[PDB]
């Protein structure tokens, strides 16, 4: 590695390279981060059930730790993420008797927590994704189902980015999605933050999650997305990226080790795409993997559990695959 490129600085002029972290992947994947990554996310520790687990009980301490470690690496932090259909606590929507809560009361309870967070990293988290996965994934529907929407109705997202911007209109705001570059929901993701543009809300940011295979989205595909998000004025973020080895349909879980077939493709897809990142380095700002080394993926149990991936540029011994070669040579 004594020779090899840092990510960070091959891209500079482009867009900061970033990497989904926890305390635990920290400490184990420490020089790599030290070594390739200007931007930071919480993978788990800033989402709802990890801040604020029971009403009035906070728990910073593992976000707290991985902000202290990017600050004083002098890496960015994006923080992920406040409102979500997962990962927050059923007292949220209830009462005392059990009964779903009101409109007004759940509209109390998130802008609480929201103030609460987003002004307690002021100054050291620059954007936030404030809505997560709020658009369908299946069906005609624009929006999926969830306990916010039910309980506060349609406009719970224009409520959701008023708080986040009045607890600090410093940083930028973010509607984060994955499937992003299928068209129909690109459509759907277009509409919805077309719509909360129209009307003024302050969303100055599409999060684009790049859960990624080796087929799919095409590049025309993700080509097509980054120019029509952009059309809408927004800031791009590449939120999450990784290229699993398993297209969705592909369930095994019999492989020990990806073939040479797979790590070849890998390494056209990741040049591929990087290619195409740096031509829309105008309106993208951030290209975040959702990890840095195949030692810690996700996708070892998403969306089959138990099974091993090899979705990113470093292999589990922290050493450069040959996606690595191609993505920094675009
Ligand atoms: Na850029």
């Amino acid at each position: 590695n004594s020779s090899l490129p840092s990510l960070r600085d091959v891209f500079a002029n482009d867009f900061r390279i970033g990497a989904a972290v926890n305390p635990v992947t920290i400490e184990m994947q420490k020089q790599l981060l030290i070594d390739h990554v200007n931007s930071i996310t919480a993978e788990n520790h800033m989402k709802f059930e990890h801040l604020q687990p029971e009403e009035g009980k906070f728990t910073f301490q593992e976000a707290d730790r991985i902000v202290d470690f990017a600050c004083s690496h002098r890496m960015a932090v994006r923080g992920h993420t406040l409102v979500w259909h997962n990962q927050t606590p059923d007292w949220v929507f209830q009462d005392g008797q059990g009964h779903f809560v009101s409109r007004d009361v759940l509209l109390e309870r998130m802008k609480c927590h929201i103030s609460t967070v987003v002004r307690r990293y002021k100054g050291k988290i620059y954007c936030w994704d404030v809505i997560n996965e709020a658009v369908a994934d299946e069906g005609d529907e624009l929006l999926r189902p969830s306990k916010w929407r039910q309980i506060i109705g349609d406009d719970f997202m224009e409520q959701a980015f008023l708080y986040a911007y009045e607890a600090d209109p410093d940083a930028l705001l973010f509607y984060n999605d994955y499937n992003e570059c299928f068209p129909e929901k690109r459509e759907k993701i277009f509409a919805l933050v077309k719509s909360l543009r129209d009307k003024g809300i302050p969303i100055h940011g599409i999060g684009m999650q790049a859960h990624w295979s080796l087929t799919r989205p095409s590049l025309d595909e993700i080509r097509a997305a980054i120019e029509r998000y952009a059309s809408l004025g927004v800031v791009l973020h590449i939120t999450e990226l990784d290229v699993s080895m398993f297209e969705f349909h592909d369930r095994r879980t019999d492989l020990a080790a990806p073939t040479s077939e797979m790590i070849e493709r890998q390494a056209e897809r990741y040049g591929q795409i990087f290619a195409l990142f740096k031509e829309y380095r105008d309106v993208i700002q951030s290209v975040t993997f959702w990890g840095i080394a195949d030692d810690h993926t996700w996708l070892d149990n998403f969306p089959v559990h138990g099974r091993k991936n090899w979705p990113l540029l470093f292999d589990e011994q922290h050493k450069p695959k040959p996606a690595f070669w191609r993505a920094v040579s675009v």
